[PDB]
């Protein structure tokens, strides 16, 4: 609904996500469990409290 899926950047810790045929960047912080671990891991940004996780489990 507010979550968008994307992949994250190891050297950058960010994730990347879709909105509309656009790429938007946000950070995934710096916590051990949230920060990206794995180049290209499965990540999350949840809009409505702006929070992101990159280290999203299948």
């Amino acid at each position: 609904l507010s979550k968008f899926g994307g992949e994250c950047s190891l050297k950058h810790n960010t994730c990347t996500y879709l909105k509309g045929g656009k790429n938007h960047v946000v950070n995934c912080g710096s916590a051990a469990n949230k920060k990206c671990k794995s180049d290209r891991h499965h990540c999350e940004y949840d809009e409505h409290h702006k929070r992101v996780d990159c280290q999203t489990p299948v």
